[PDB]
DNA sequence: TTCC
């Protein structure tokens, strides 16, 4: 049923996505890579003491504070929603092989039984809606750019001021290059514009996965993850195989001669896509505008940002479903790509534009090196775009794309299980809009909170609520998925935007209330995602800029969890047992270093004034850039901090060019 | 060296 079409890195096609420059050019031959990560200055992710202090906490505290999460996956007790096994990886060594990524999921998502359109033509309205409340009324903004983040195919690079150069000419010629695809140009717009080619597989780790220890056994066994091999990444899963990536860590012995303790496995490793920023460029400056309109007015279902925000909304139901969407980006549906660039024209958007955001969604994949031995491989034809990968990381609007697509489809879930009285609201476009405006201000009796597959469904007292429980039981049997669209079900341990929904005897949302993670503490303490990056000179292109200001925050992001004083203890136990040091004191001295460090970058900040002005927030972002693209947004961030992050392009050029592509 |  239509194979994708692949070629070699020594093919044409393929040279054509990596610049006459030696960044481009490695990027393009960069092979399998591997290795521990200075987890902190000076110290390896392997080293003896530190495996030995990770193996003992782990236990101890799997031990002494097991999980609290009933038959409906609610948490209470304790507040710990799992056992700390997760942080017996070995940072810097992925499993072997990572995924080939799909090149198309249709068949996938059939054989999982998810609607290939809108089933009903009220879904078909609330999508539309959906669209026209978003791209609505948007105001510009500048377009802010990541701070040594790479611009990938076909130039890669990392200087600000060429980042800043392409995309000031891209939203110059942004129009030109979109008409150029309408008529069917792809590769004229590639060369003339470098809008095209393909998304540039990078491959993020996922430091702490599902680890278990078996009472029989007394061995520890990590959660399998399926991954395709070429075969069936090319073929939509027709032909070749899935299977188990394997974690298993002795191989480091023999290969590396590190020792391996019982117990420690490979990191997991999830697939990213890195666009090809010319084209993201253009995305991006409408991205952020209904970014800011759906946080502003439809805060209540969109921004979210302290335990105690969330709490307020929640606190007002009489029930309160966590659900979760398995691998949401793969299967994210094509088709609602296409409906989104219907209602988008209609609403008079630029073709050239619509156009530009169709194309960036159905780009081919250049796969570097998933394995020894594999890769330098392109997926599809940059000639002709028509993959079907769903989301693709990267991409300017990922999130957005996969909460308009997630908020509609809950909203669908609850009426189809619990409001039919409702339907009756929804009879066209404007009855529609009219509606779902509604219900995102958090005006029905039904409501939600979320972001992408994140989200936390709610019910008010009234006649829907009886409804409510009966698809809350749905979810707990778990025979039946309850929405046509994707697969939905329970989070085991409800949750949502990292803070933990914590229920008392009651069992209710108004006697709950939200506490941080404190597993997600222990993940991020000592199994980072990336190095200290000592050899960066420029701190602020780290991908953790800061490390030792998290320390600051952290009483204020975790204290409110039930086991919090006690944590903190083991560590500083078991850390004794292991360096014959004080974590404590480690952190602490780490915490003096960067706050010192820091000023040197913040403007206003005197050459060693305190974080007396800086918040909890400003202080997790500046040691985790990351969270900035998923927990909170530029406006949750002190204006000086963010610009230590991020790099704008002048408010004028974007304001004009935005002018050219929306309607109104 | 490698995404939002
Ligand atoms: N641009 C980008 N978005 C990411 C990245 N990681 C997670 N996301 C966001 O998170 C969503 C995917 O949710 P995850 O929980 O990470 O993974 P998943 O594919 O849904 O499935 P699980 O593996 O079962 O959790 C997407 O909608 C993205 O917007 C990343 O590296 N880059
Ligand atoms: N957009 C984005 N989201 C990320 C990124 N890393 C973690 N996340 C968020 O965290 C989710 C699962 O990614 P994990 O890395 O397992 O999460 P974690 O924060 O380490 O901890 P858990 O909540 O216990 O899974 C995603 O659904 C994202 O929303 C990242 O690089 N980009
Ligand atoms: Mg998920
Ligand atoms: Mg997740
Ligand atoms: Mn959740």
């Amino acid at each position: 049923p239509r194979r994708a079409p692949a070629f070699p890195l020594s093919d044409i096609k393929a040279q054509m996505l990596f610049a006459n420059n030696i960044k481009a050019q490695q990027a393009s031959k960069r092979s399998f890579k591997e290795g521990a990560i200075e987890t902190y200055e000076g110290l390896l992710s392997v080293d003896p003491r530190f495996l030995s202090f990770k193996n003992e906490l782990s236990r101890y505290l799997t031990d002494h504070f097991p999980a609290n999460v009933d038959e409906y996956g609610r948490v209470y007790g304790n507040g710990v929603r799992t056992n700390f096994f997760g942080m017996r990886h070995m940072n810097g060594f992925p499993m072997i092989p990572a995924t080939w990524p799909l090149a198309s999921n249709l068949k996938k998502r059939a054989d999982a039984d998810l609607a290939d359109g809108p089933v009903s033509e009220r879904d078909n309205l609330l999508f539309r809606a959906a669209v026209r409340l978003m791209f609505s009324d948007l105001e510009p903004v500048p377009l802010k750019i990541r701070k040594g983040s790479s611009t990938c195919i076909p130039y890669f690079s990392n200087d600000m001021g060429t980042k800043i150069e392409i995309a000031e000419r891209a939203l110059e010629k942004a129009e030109e290059a979109g008409n150029l695809m309408l008529q069917g140009k792809f590769d004229d717009a590639y060369q003339l514009h470098q809008m095209g080619g393909a998304y540039y597989v990078v491959y993020r780790a996922q430091s702490t996965d599902a680890i278990t220890l078996d009472p029989k056994t007394g061995k520890f066994v990590s959660k399998d993850r399926m991954v395709a091999d070429f075969e069936y990444a090319v073929t939509g899963g027709e032909q070749g195989s899935l299977f188990a990536a394997s974690k298993d860590a002795s191989r480091l012995k023999e290969q590396y001669g590190i020792d391996v303790p019982d117990g420690f496995f490979c990191e997991r490793r999830r697939t990213a896509m890195g666009g090809p920023f010319a084209l993201n460029a253009p995305i991006m400056a409408v991205a952020q505008p209904v970014r800011n309109k759906i946080y502003s007015k439809y805060a209540y279902t969109f921004h979210h940002t302290t335990r105690l925000n969330k709490e307020e909304k929640v606190k007002e139901w009489s029930l309160c479903v966590a659900t979760d969407v398995s691998d949401h980006d793969t299967f994210w549906p094509g088709w609602l790509r296409d409906l989104i660039c219907d209602e988008l024209l209609n609403m008079g958007y630029a073709p050239w534009w619509v156009k530009l955001f169709e194309t960036s969604l159905k780009l081919p994949v250049y796969v570097g090196a998933p394995a020894p031995e594999q890769g330098h491989t392109l997926l599809g034809d940059p000639s002709n775009p028509d993959l079907e990968v769903g989301l693709s990381s990267g991409q300017g609007a990922t999130d957005l794309m996969g909460t308009l697509l997630m908020s509609i489809t809950y909203l669908v879930m609850q009426l189809d299980h619990t409001a039919p009285h409702l339907n009756s609201r929804i009879k066209d476009m404007p009855s529609a809009c009219r509606f779902l405006d509604s219900y995102w201000q958090g005006h029905e009796e039904i409501r939600q909170i979320s972001k992408s597959d994140d989200a936390m469904l709610g019910w008010t007292k009234g006649r829907a609520l009886v409804g409510g429980h009966r698809l809350f039981e749905m979810l707990k049997e778990g025979k039946v998925n309850p929405s046509p669209y994707m697969k939905i079900s329970y989070e085991h341990g409800g949750a949502f935007l990292g803070d933990i929904l914590l229920y008392d005897s009651r069992r209710e949302p108004g006697s709950a209330i939200f506490v941080g993670n404190i597993n997600s503490m222990l993940n991020n303490q000592f199994s980072p995602e990336y190095g200290v990056q000592s050899g960066v000179r420029d701190r602020s292109k780290r991908k953790r800029p800061f490390p030792g200001l998290a320390w600051a925050s952290m009483k204020d992001t975790y204290g409110a969890c039930p086991i919090y004083s006690d944590v903190l203890e083991a560590i500083e136990r078991c850390w004794w047992n292991a360096f014959g040091e004080s974590y404590r004191a480690y952190r602490e001295d780490m915490l003096k270093r960067d706050t010192l460090e820091l000023s040197r970058y913040v403007a206003s900040m005197a050459r060693q004034a305190g974080l007396a002005e800086l918040t909890p927030i400003d202080l997790e972002v500046l040691a985790d850039p990351n969270k900035l693209q998923y927990k909170w947004t530029e406006a949750d961030v002190s204006a000086n901090i963010h610009e230590v992050l991020m790099h704008g392009v002048s408010v004028e050029k974007t304001e004009r060019f935005l002018r050219s592509v929306m309607p109104r």
